[PDB]
């Protein structure tokens, strides 16, 4: 519709603050509308927060502009398989968090590509390498893109599943390291190099749908789990902290996430989620998310680990 001239201040300073910068006609404008109807939604959601009707809260980061195209792209990153197509086979503390054992990388940026699904996956592997050599090292999301492609079901920055990803590993019995094979958020020609291969795998484990008990078991005994939640929603796109609960989630999955750990906030139980949107979405990069209230948003339906 309109914008809001009282505003026009701080839709200034909020681009500055994220290099916002549209070079196309016209694109300044919608950018503007988008902003101001996400500003009403996280203004709304914080105000009921201070009122306490909910664990989590709202916050304008670099995607308060997302446009539909966007947004359409971004829930494209997961082309998961029916739940009968998985060869499912596989005490506890009250808390883990694999950050403190040096087991999880940096957070890594997609940006405009759909390959959360690859970032998911070499995540899970990230954390198996280091308890295998010691080191911590990320490895080549990028590598997933350009070669684990077709025969693996896999479109690049069109989607893609973490299963397949690490099935491609297997067979190629190696992928590189992130420095030496960088992300460039494109679908480009494979360019594989077995002399910086960084890390191998031998196989992966995929879990039993809904069992957020085994997925709690999983990630306390192996580590970072690969998993698919629904992250179609306002409510997740704008997490700024807390523990996120969206009564509208589905398990009908889009992103593909990492989980790190788990634990509990005043009572309220989550699953900490490593994210591929920066260091500025969320906590740090990461979203904690509600654990054992009935497979929320699916975290629990497609979780699989890989093993060097």
């Amino acid at each position: 519709l309109h914008k809001d001239p009282t505003l026009d201040h701080h839709w200034h300073l909020w681009k500055k603050t994220y290099g916002k910068q549209y070079k196309e006609k016209n694109e300044e404008a919608v950018r503007r509308l988008i902003w101001e109807k996400n500003l009403k939604f996280v203004m709304l959601h914080n105000l009921e927060h201070s009122m306490g009707m909910h664990s989590y809260d709202l916050g304008m980061n670099h995607l308060g502009d997302m446009t539909s195209e966007e947004v359409m792209s971004l829930m494209s990153s997961l082309r998961v398989p029916s739940q009968w197509q998985r060869n499912i086979t596989y005490i506890l503390p009250d808390s883990v968090d694999w950050r403190e054992k040096g087991c999880v990388t940096e957070v890594k940026y997609q940006g405009s590509c759909g390959a959360a699904w690859a970032f998911s996956a070499v995540g899970a592997l990230e954390a198996q390498l280091k308890l295998k050599t010691g080191k911590l090292v990320s490895l080549s999301a990028q590598n997933l893109v350009d070669c684990s492609t077709e025969k693996y079901g896999n479109k690049g920055c069109n989607g893609g599943f973490m299963t397949t990803a690490f099935q491609y590993i297997i067979d190629n019995k190696g992928i590189d390291s992130d420095a030496s094979y960088p992300y460039k958020a494109m679908d480009q020609k494979c360019q594989y190099d077995s002399k910086y291969r960084a890390a191998t795998c031998s196989k992966y484990t995929e879990l039993p749908y809904g069992r957020e008990d085994v997925l709690k078991e999983a990630v306390a005994n192996k580590g970072p789990v690969s998993v698919g939640v629904d992250a179609r929603h306002p409510s997740f796109f704008l997490y700024r902290s807390g523990v996120y609960y969206e009564p509208s989630c589905t398990q009908n999955v889009n992103h593909g996430v990492l989980v790190v750990g788990y634990g509990d906030l005043n009572g309220k139980e989550y699953w900490l989620v490593k994210n591929s949107w920066g260091h500025n979405f969320g906590e740090e990069g990461y979203i904690r998310m509600a654990r054992n209230k009935g497979n929320h948003c699916g975290i629990a339906s497609f979780p699989s680990y890989p093993e060097i």
